[PDB]
């Protein structure tokens, strides 16, 4: 329910029933042999798991310190770690007798991931998306329609992600009998933060096993970018108990901390209730965020990261638009891997951290996705 | 050098030393322990091999006939099988003491794959590309420059693939001391058709093991799309001695075979010489390579590998055509039905597999090589199909 004081289930009574039903359904299937046989089989044959753990040899020699490994989630079907979550939540919903999936999206990336999972399982999929987001993300919207999903633009208020979230809550409230709300990150009321993190944990369990095979030891640092925080928890969570591993989350520094134009909820937001959870967001009411990485452009952050920060298990830092962009070009030229701009934040801070560390130390960076979707954006910038 | 009567080494005398040195190095390293260790390590950690074999249940049942499995080359780093070849050849060139990679590309996908490999190995990369093809493929070209590669537009001839290949050939002739010419399909002068096939054979080796594991027997048919024939030879080759295994190569039918606007070299082409090989080519009454059309840019290659010409002669493999209309429907169909957006080249294979399974019985099996992912083609498909 909670992670320290963070988390919770602060929703209108109308949503309490649907949430307990989700929580009970999850408790039953989570460890179920048959449900896990279906999920591991989709992740293998359909999604491509396991993803490799890659030694960035040339980048490492260039900077001069720590060995840099990349967890290559960029190679997941769809090009983004979000697939892991969406393909876990979709079959679950079908086991509860749901014929429909809804979800909201800002950058369009969870939109794509959900439409894909829906196509696979033959469920209807409706995606809420602010009309201003729709215009900015022409290609993700087309991807969604290609996969057979309906994209409902929201043409009220600020016409942004905040307006789309609310419209999806009102929808689910009306249609939970047959509809599952497929939340995209480790946010929202219990049990979503836990469910999402459990479905992304596969990343860390593989990474863990892959670095023991390659180096004979656990890593010294694990770096990962943080929007809501699903890829970060995914890779962090199997190492939470291992005291020797530093966990570093990298939030979107945007145009700089002092400009207002960033998405550093943990580093600069205040605690509050939002989206049915107690955590950090930028604010009284939500204030707008910004990031060149569209997936990091979300006012809030996960309550389990809020917790890890409070108890100091994990450290959180920022990287600017300019820093991520240079790391986008760096990894491309030096390793032949074009990273998602979200992932480039992690890479950019890994590059800074490596410089100050010893040649015998080890950083693993969660390369949360590939850069193909971001080519237009980088072309306007450069 | 030969596959029956096709293949050969039809290049100026200047290129014969370079091609002997390449053949000598390949025979030295092909079975070398360390070379294969490093190659397999890259193919695993950098490219993401193995790729899974995926059962498309929903599609199979909708059609109501033979089983359809997709070999998921769309998941390889880069989005396409091409990477398998590029990461085979680039280290080989380095071990030969070369510091520069050059390459032809028409769709831009091979040039991207070449750029990625050169970036990894820290080699210079020059990509020759038809000026008309540069204009039609702005994101693949941006990808190449992002990767550190220089792109060199070709304004000679019809400014298409054919001309890029010749300019590539002319450059290598001058610079072969330091430059390896990274040929991107099972084409070119010997030893390239053999080499490229050998580096794509991994696909069929994985598929053979995976289908045995999944079904307890070999496939009844295997379907791959054919431009130059790289991905098809890759999946075909480890099954060629398995006599019962049908092999089907699907070529671009374009607007229709009777329209001339297509790219079906094996079905409608004549025997000729181009690119330093003897194989099948699309040409007119006066011998010149005719322009090739397909909605799938990677099947614009105006000829085909000599080994496919050989397999067609001895009727080991069958070769068919599929139209733009048909491939485009398969692209939509696979996206809705399996949530996998295929490359338009691969959608040719799927389209044929969908036609073939319907006629076959429910206990027969078809492996389709899903050669690439469709992200690169979305601008094309939105223009063709429309903004829904
Ligand atoms: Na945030
Ligand atoms: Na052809």
């Amino acid at each position: 329910m909670w992670f320290g004081e963070f988390g919770g289930q602060y929703v209108p009574e109308t949503l309490v029933g649907p949430l307990k039903e989700l929580e009970k359904a999850y408790k039953r299937f989570k460890d179920d042999e048959e449900f896990n046989r279906q999920l591991n089989y989709y992740l293998k044959t359909w999604a491509g798991r396991p993803t490799p753990l890659y030694y960035a040899k040339r980048l490492t020699e260039k900077i001069g310190g720590a060995k840099i490994y990349l967890k290559r989630e960029d190679l997941v079907h769809g090009g983004a770690h979000k697939t892991n979550n969406a393909i876990g939540q979709a079959p679950l919903a079908k086991l509860m007798g749901k014929t429909r999936l809804i979800a909201e999206t800002g950058a369009g990336q969870h939109g794509v991931a959900t439409a894909m999972a829906g196509a696979l399982l033959g469920m209807k999929v409706d995606i809420y998306m602010g009309a201003e987001d729709v215009e900015r993300q022409k290609m993700n919207v087309f991807r969604m329609k290609l996969l057979g999903a309906n994209v409902i633009p929201v043409n009220s208020g600020s016409r942004t992600a905040k307006d789309a979230i609310n419209e999806a809550l009102r929808d689910w409230e009306a249609t939970f009998e047959y509809t599952h709300y497929l939340i995209g990150s480790v946010v929202g009321p219990h049990p979503y933060p836990t469910i999402v993190r459990d479905f992304q944990s596969v990343i860390g369990r593989e990474a863990k096993a892959q670095i023991l095979e390659a180096e004979g030891q656990l890593p010294d640092v694990i770096v990962a970018c943080v929007g809501g925080g699903s890829n970060a928890m995914g890779i962090f969570y199997p190492f939470v108990n291992d005291k020797k591993v530093k966990l570093v989350g990298v939030e979107a520094g945007g145009k700089g901390l002092e400009s207002g134009k960033h998405s550093a909820s943990l580093n600069a937001g205040q605690v509050g209730v939002l989206h049915g959870m107690l955590s950090y967001f930028l604010q009284g009411q939500i204030k707008p965020s910004h990031s060149i990485a569209p997936g990091l452009d979300y006012p809030g952050v996960g309550p389990e990261h809020a917790y890890l920060k409070k108890i100091q298990r994990a450290e959180y830092v920022t990287v600017t638009d300019e820093e991520a962009l240079k790391a986008f070009h760096e990894l491309s030229r030096t390793e032949g891997i074009i990273p998602a701009l979200e992932s480039a934040h992690a890479v950019a801070y890994a590059m800074k951290l490596a410089k100050e560390m010893s040649r015998d130390e080890i950083i693993i960076v969660n390369l949360s996705g590939r850069g193909d979707k971001d080519l237009d954006i980088v072309l306007k910038a450069s």
